[PDB]
DNA sequence: AGGCCGCTCAATTGGTCGTAGACAGCTCTAGCACCGCTTAAACGCACGTACGCGCTGTCCCCCGCGTTTTAACCTTTTTGG
């Protein structure tokens, strides 16, 4: 871990990415924008891939491997206005010195989202048939997210 | 001693008066009620350190438990032929 002061670390990261020749033209299977987390609290974009989950935030990007997701909880809040989706991750996520073994996402129950998966028809049939839907209709965001997480991590939703 | 009459003073009976307060009716203030707009305050959160607390150490003055100090009682024997 490097600390690069000044307004400079983002340009250094871009230049390191170009020179290290990291895998390019990455095709997220599905993205979810503006998800309000509670632990830690932040508006993260969730991009899902075949082997890994990415959390993009204003100050912190996290890459979680699908194997490191131990458990998925889908729990209604007692306010009857919100729904919690909770990920247990091992090893626990780090933000400086603090660790987050649980990621707590908070959805509105009335929030509906329509999402098409970015998959070829051959790859869908061979790998994801009966695990994921090709298109999700206008259903509650937390249900679509919980099903996508179940299909990609092969973990049971509690 | 024991029981009964007289009395005295304080609670209660009897009767008398004046007003305090109940009742009604009226006014109108202010208390509730809502609505819109502003923004400082609250809040959620992150981060770090200082302070509260558990642990170690030292001292007091009680004590258990022991080794040691010193005294008194018992025992044994007093040449050979």
């Amino acid at each position: 871990r490097l600390y690069v002061p000044g307004q400079k670390s983002q340009l250094f990261y871009e230049q390191l990415k170009d020179k290290a020749d990291f895998d390019t033209t990455s095709e997220a299977i599905v993205s979810f924008e503006d998800i309000l987390f509670l632990t830690p609290r932040g508006r993260f974009e969730i991009s899902m891939y075949a082997n890994n989950l990415r959390l993009r935030g204003q100050s912190y990007d996290y890459k979680i491997q699908n194997k490191n997701v131990l458990r998925i909880f889908s729990l209604p809040r007692l306010d009857d206005r919100h729904h919690l989706v909770i990920l247990q991750v091992d090893p626990p996520l780090r933000q400086g010195q603090t660790r987050y073994p649980f990621l707590v996402m908070q959805f509105d129950r009335n929030e509906e989202l329509e999402v098409e998966l970015n998959l070829s028809d051959e790859e869908y049939k061979s790998k994801y048939e009966g695990k994921l839907n090709r298109s999700y209709g206008t259903d509650s965001t937390y249900k679509i997210l919980s099903h996508c997480l179940r299909g990609l991590t092969e973990r049971r939703v509690i």
